[PDB]
């Protein structure tokens, strides 16, 4: 049974541009679309005109706006945002039937933050206060929600990739998935949920203990997989891997798929590759298994993704009926990032109450009739020291 009908199908978007949920801020309520971001911890919204924003938070029109008289500056690798801190009443229309007073960073300047055509106007950082900006005294949204209401301290995400390109109209009209606030909806997954511990409450940090490509062990010291951390991050597109793991994985994926040769720019995630309509050779590309530490001592389980997850559908650079994709695995210098293309394979339970992350096969993962994504266990013979310090 699906017990959270009110919140099922409340997301829209896609791996290229992000998955978002509708929220309201202020009194009377101002509706905004907000990126669901498990890899940061600020609730930050556009609050001044911008060429890529169709709307924005207007603090002067909110009777419940409270000015904290404090700026926040947030540079990150790909860009930056800065703005002004305050609080206001916030609700999620397709969410729990509650309204909370939460911190809001009113974005006044940004660089490469907003995405033309994404249809979102702010971000909902769902990770922990430790990585909030300017510091850990700025209570994140979810903490406020839990403190102020009877909502259980847990949320779950089903991100649904289409498996093909969606034009602007289609992505607006399409259901992109679900964020279930306070619970687990059984209709969103098949098979069993398997849980891995949250190593530390800052990012949603986990520990990978083994990596296989088509069943072949990458055979790296498991610390390499978590150097310098491994996180589950809905606010990143790709599966990102530490440099040395990336190099070893790409070598192995190339070897598995070697019946076709792809240019270097494809493997660099820059260049698309295309096949005649319907003829994408899924079967030449390997499955990828990530083994995660179990809750039981000396046990692990694995999550297995298909090329239908790690090849991201993109429309052709020229007009055609070809099926085209970009390689959605890329190198990282800040650890492993299980981004949206990985999350598209799975229903993911962020069980904050029990300090654990659950994975099950998603009811909306893209596959073919020969192979599916999998979550399987337990495995009891693995060497598990895998965390980086
Ligand atoms: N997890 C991260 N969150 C941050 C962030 C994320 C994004 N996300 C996206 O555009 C995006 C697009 C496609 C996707 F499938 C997912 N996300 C945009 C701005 C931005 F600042 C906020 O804190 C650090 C920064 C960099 S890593």
């Amino acid at each position: 049974r699906g017990s959270f009908v009110e919140m099922v199908d409340n997301l829209r978007g896609k791996s290229g541009q992000g998955y978002y949920v509708e929220m309201t801020v202020g009194s009377p309520p101002q509706t905004l679309n907000i990126l669901v971001d498990t890899g940061s911890s600020n609730f930050a919204v556009g609050a001044a005109p911008h060429p890529f924003l169709h709307r924005y938070y207007q603090r002067q029109l909110s009777s419940t706006y409270r000015d904290l008289r404090k700026g926040v500056y947030v540079p990150y690798t790909q860009g930056k945002w800065e703005g002004e801190l305050g609080t206001d009443l916030v609700s999620i229309p397709h969410g729990p039937n509650v309204t909370v007073r939460a911190n809001i960073a009113a974005i006044t300047e940004s660089d490469k933050f907003f995405i033309n055509g994404s249809n979102w106007e702010g971000i909902l950082g769902l990770a922990y206060a430790e990585i909030a900006r300017p510091d850990d005294s700025l209570e994140p949204f979810f903490d406020s929600l839990v403190k102020q209401t009877h909502v259980p301290n847990l949320f779950s995400l089903q991100l649904c990739g289409a498996g093909f390109p969606l034009n602007q109209s289609e992505v607006l009209a399409s259901v992109g998935g679900s964020m279930i606030i306070g619970g687990i909806d059984h209709s969103l997954y098949t098979g069993s949920l398997w849980y891995t511990p949250i190593r530390r409450e800052w990012y949603y940090e986990v520990i990978i203990v083994r990596v296989e490509i088509n069943g072949q062990d990458l055979k790296m010291d498991c610390k390499e997989y978590n150097y310098d951390k491994s996180i589950v991050d809905s606010g990143t597109t790709n599966l990102r891997l530490p440099k040395k793991v990336f190099e070893a994985a790409v070598k192995s994926i190339k070897a598995a798929s070697s019946t076709e040769k792809f240019p270097d720019g494809f493997w660099l995630g820059e260049q698309l590759v295309c096949w005649q309509a319907g003829t994408t050779p899924w079967n030449i590309f390997p499955v990828i298994s990530l083994y995660l530490m179990g809750e039981v001592t000396n046990q692990s389980f694995r999550i297995t993704i298909l090329p239908q997850q790690y090849l991201r559908p993109v429309e052709d650079v020229a007009t055609s009926q070809d099926d085209c994709y970009k390689f959605a695995i890329s190198q990282s210098s800040t650890g492993t990032v299980m981004g949206a293309v990985i999350m598209e394979g799975f229903y993911v339970v962020f069980d904050r109450a029990r300090k654990r992350i659950g994975f099950a096969v998603s009811a909306c993962h893209v596959h073919d009739e020969f192979r599916t994504a999998a979550v399987e266990g337990p495995f009891v013979t693995l060497d598990m020291d895998c965390g980086y310090n």
